[PDB]
């Protein structure tokens, strides 16, 4: 594929258009506390819902700094819009720099995500506007392409993924509307169908360490290279996605890597975030605590012996569910991108409702597969495809 336009950096303007009258432009800065907890409050009573409006994602404050101040990052790139009287933050819509693979050619990118409007004012065309506004601003840095996900359809994806959701604590999950008791069971056989051992079982595991950054660097670049699409990650940014720094507020990331009891190499590794969901008007809880499966790597892929493949990825990703399970997450998700479809099934993920489309901005390459069948079931001939998660 390629690059659909090129942009004339002589025409990209350099003031932004007009909004709807009573809002203006506004950058925000992130280090400032006060404008972190300006977003804060818009994206926790506005942003992503389930379509039945019972649970609202909500992003921490910490977790809002580490998706945000990621290497390269600009303010410049975190686009507010204020009420012109009050002040106050209505919409926002934000981009981080990082550079992406696209069927081997590299690409230098922003990845946009947090687009957000206040519930009063959707439904008035501001969304294109924030859209031109942000490209603006790229373009005036020289950045003319972007990758996107959304749960929403919109034109041509490149890919699709089935999100998997595997119950921790199955019956806060049923309590709350997550988990459906199925036709001709009982919640006895759902809560014993989702016990999980007490101890891990791969042999070497231990949480990463900064000394860990460049063999995971290494083996995370061989594997991803692996898929049609993937991150092409710097070691700036393996040490900001992957190793946690307890000097955030509320750990965000946890990730762990196997160190070969005899070679003491680092072998596989794997990774999880923290993303909570606001439970919506039920007096007995508010909150789902998820994990969802970030990266991970294993040097047994490179064998191209599948079999040998999917009986590693089962014993590290169910060490990632122990793991998760003794952090107190009631749920960890995971999408059929990566190798996912080689252990979701066998691990008891269930199927969700959830999709998850991929999308490139100012670049056309063949549809990517998403690791799901027609039928939009897992489907180990539909892997290779999709070698980036976005948060
Ligand atoms: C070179 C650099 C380029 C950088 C830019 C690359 C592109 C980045 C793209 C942004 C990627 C963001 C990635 C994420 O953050 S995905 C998460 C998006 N956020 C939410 O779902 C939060 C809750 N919902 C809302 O806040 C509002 O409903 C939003 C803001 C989503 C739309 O507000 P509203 O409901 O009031 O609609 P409107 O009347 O203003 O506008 C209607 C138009 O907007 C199109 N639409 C609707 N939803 C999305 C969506 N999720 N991505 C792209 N476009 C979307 C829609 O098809 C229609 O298009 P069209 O009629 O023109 O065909
Ligand atoms: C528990 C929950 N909270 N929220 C807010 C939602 C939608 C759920 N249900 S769910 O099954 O976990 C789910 C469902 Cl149904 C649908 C989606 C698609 C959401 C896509 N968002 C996530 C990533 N971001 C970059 C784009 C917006 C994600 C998830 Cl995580």
């Amino acid at each position: 594929g390629g690059p659909i336009k090129i942009i004339d950096p002589e025409k990209v303007s350099k003031e932004p258009d007009a909004l709807l009258e009573g809002f203006e432009w506004a950058t925000l800065d992130l280090t400032n506390e006060t404008e972190l907890q300006e977003l804060w409050d818009l994206l926790t009573y506005h942003y992503v819902e389930d379509d039945n409006a019972m649970f609202r994602f909500r992003y921490s404050q910490s977790f809002l700094h580490w998706a945000l101040m990621s290497p390269g990052w600009k303010k410049e790139w975190h686009v507010g819009v204020r009420a012109t009287k009050s002040r106050k933050l209505v919409a926002s819509i934000c981009g981080v720099p990082t550079e992406i693979n696209v069927r081997n050619q590299k690409l230098k990118v922003v990845e946009i995500n947090f687009l957000c409007i206040h519930k009063k004012l959707r439904s008035k065309r501001l969304t294109p506007v924030l859209i031109k506004e942000i490209t603006r601003r790229c373009y005036l840095n020289g950045i003319y392409q972007a990758i996107y996900t959304a749960g929403v359809v919109l034109p041509t994806p490149v890919s699709s993924c089935r999100y998997y959701h595997r119950p921790l604590d199955w019956l806060k999950l049923y309590e709350v509307g997550f988990s459906p008791l199925p036709a001709g069971s009982t919640k006895a056989r759902q809560i014993t169908k989702n016990h999980l051992p007490s101890t891990t079982s791969t042999p070497g595991l231990r949480p990463m360490e900064p000394k860990d950054i460049d063999t995971v660097h290494d083996l995370l670049q061989r594997y991803l290279s692996r898929f049609a699409l993937n991150q092409a990650f710097t070691r700036e940014e393996v040490d900001h996605w992957l190793v946690h720094k307890p000097e955030v507020k509320e750990q965000v990331v946890w990730a762990y890597v196997v160190e070969d009891p005899e070679t003491h190499k680092i072998t596989d590794f794997f990774s999880f975030y923290n993303l909570e969901s606001t439970v919506i008007q039920n007096p007995k809880h508010d909150n789902v605590r998820a994990a969802y499966l970030y990266y991970y790597a294993t040097e047994t892929a490179f064998t191209n012996n599948m079999k040998a493949l999917k009986e590693r990825l089962l014993m590290l990703m169910n060490d990632a569910l122990i793991l998760a399970k003794k952090a107190h997450f009631d749920v960890f998700n995971a999408l059929t991108l990566h190798d996912n479809p080689l252990f979701l099934e066998q691990l008891k993920f269930g199927a969700g409702d959830g999709q998850l489309h991929f999308y490139l901005y100012n670049y056309r390459t063949a549809p990517v597969p998403g690791g799901v069948n027609e039928k939009n079931l897992p489907d180990e001939k539909r892997m290779g495809g999709v070698g980036i998660v976005m948060l």
